[PDB]
RNA sequence: CACACCU
């Protein structure tokens, strides 16, 4: 790899706060047991902080935390800032809607501040890789919340947008760059950007960034990367089929969890499984669109198995004048974009959509999530349901779930008891 | 498979 010919730079500047480096080990249990954080066995880990204030933070960012009201770091933050800022390699699992984002984007952050300013001609220091265009978009807008602070400048790049405007943002130079993998590949085989300067690197929803599909894809951008840099990746689920595959991707890393070490859901779900055959769904869905449209707050979204059904059941609800709106990977972007924009500000209630809004996306005053046709794994329907109760909110999940689906019924039978949920008798009829 | 993911 001309282990010499690379420059130099340094990964670990955290300083641990006094009030953590006092706490003994067992204090240390404690505390991430109050906050249901298992560190991995063997692996090596810093004690997890409890404040803002001990996260190493430039006083810019924690004035945006403020400005924001945010209180208090949450269990995956708790122990992924100082893991992250130490600079060694990790994934860090919790559950949907509980921060991941800021949890690998303020030791970006910090990271970026410690290495030489871009010069011409170099690509990114961080570079966060995601599934879909919109999550992309998403974790860029928030990078550049607390990115403008100092003069970090980041772009998102991503298919079915004119390349033009991303050239531009690479060649003007960004310390951040978050992208969906296609455009990315492009861009390096062509020489738009380059991976010289890229030592922070975060795969988020990363067991759907190694699944069989975008596997090749992370496999060839991150060849092109120095095995030096320091590698985080993400995510609410962490099945055990992905786990030795990421170590061609990870060295010397630790692996923490929030919550239970079973896959599971973000409590503060309400999950409703309704048993029904598939040719009641049309009913029952009406029914229970009534119930949710006769409430204040009622922003739905209704996730169906594939674009053409996404097409259909949109088309039949608009027909007798319910404010449906669809995304699918069959749009153009500008009309993925508009869709999602529509969805964010209300204008436009529900939102009917295939699994390209299953994972990341943080929209404000998700009230439920309806699985339409039930998901293609329980991972899938972990994180479909997670669109709704984000940070502190509850939600609701209603499913139909149909006799073709009893292959899938064990593992969401485990899901919701985990949970604590009750489950339909019918469901346990199936098994 | 679906579903995403450059052209
Ligand atoms: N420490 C915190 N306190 C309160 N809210 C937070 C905190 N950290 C993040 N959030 C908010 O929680 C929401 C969900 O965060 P996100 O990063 O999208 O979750 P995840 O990636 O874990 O699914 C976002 O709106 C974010 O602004
Ligand atoms: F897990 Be979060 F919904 F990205
Ligand atoms: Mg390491
Ligand atoms: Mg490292
Ligand atoms: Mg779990
Ligand atoms: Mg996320």
């Amino acid at each position: 790899w001309d282990l010499s010919e690379l420059p130099k730079f340094e990964k670990n500047f955290y300083v641990e706060h006094p009030e953590v480096a006092r706490l003994t080990p067992y204090e240390v249990d404690e505390l991430r047991r109050k906050k249901e954080i298992t560190v991995r066995g063997g692996d090596v880990c810093p004690k997890p902080v409890f404040a803002f204030h001990h996260a190493n933070f430039p006083q810019y960012v924690m004035d945006v935390l403020m400005d924001q009201h945010f209180t208090e770091p949450t269990p995956i933050q708790c122990q992924g800032f100082p893991l992250a800022l130490s600079g060694r390699d990790m994934v860090g699992i919790a559950q949907t809607g509980s921060g991941k984002t800021l949890a690998y984007l303020l030791p970006a952050i910090v990271h970026i501040n410690h290495q030489p300013y871009l010069e011409r001609g170099d690509g990114p220091i961080c570079l966060v890789l995601a599934p879909t265009r919109e999550l992309a978009q998403q974790v860029q807008q928030v990078a550049d919340d607390y990115g403008k602070c100092s003069r970090l400048k980041s772009t998102c790049i991503y298919g079915g947008a004119p390349k033009g405007p991303q050239i531009r943002d690479l060649e003007r130079g960004v310390e951040i760059c978050i992208a969906t993998p296609g455009r990315l590949i492009d861009f390096l085989e062509s020489g738009k950007t380059n991976l010289r300067r890229c030592t922070y690197l975060v795969l988020d929803e990363a067991d759907r960034m190694l699944d069989m599909g975008f596997e090749p894809q992370i496999r060839k951008i991150v060849d092109q990367i120095r095995p030096d840099r320091q590698t985080l990746m993400w995510s609410a689920t962490w099945p055990k089929e992905v786990r030795q595959l990421a170590e061609d991707f990870l060295r010397d890393y630790t692996q923490i969890n929030v919550g239970n070490l079973e896959l599971s859901a973000n409590h503060n779900i309400l999950q409703i499984v309704d048993v029904c055959m598939e040719s009641e769904k049309d009913h029952k869905l009406i029914q229970l669109m009534e119930e949710i449209m006769a409430e204040k707050e009622n922003k739905t979204i209704i996730f169906v198995e594939t674009k053409r059904r996404c097409d259909d059941l949109t088309r039949r609800m608009r027909r007798d004048g319910w404010p449906a709106m669809c995304i699918h990977g069959d749009k153009s972007q500008p009309e993925r974009d508009w869709v999602l924009n529509e969805f964010r500000s209300g204008k436009a209630p529900i939102l009917i959509a295939t699994d390209v809004a299953s994972r990341g996306l943080d929209v404000e005053d998700v009230k439920f999530v309806i699985n339409y046709d039930y998901p293609n794994s329980s991972e899938d329907y972990v994180h479909r349901i997670g669109r709704t109760a984000r940070s502190t909110n509850k939600g609701t999940a209603y499913t139909f779930f149909t006799p073709g689906n009893l292959k899938q019924a064990r593992e969401l039978i485990k899901v919701l008891e985990e949970a604590n949920q009750a489950i339909n008798p019918k469901l346990m009829q199936l098994v």
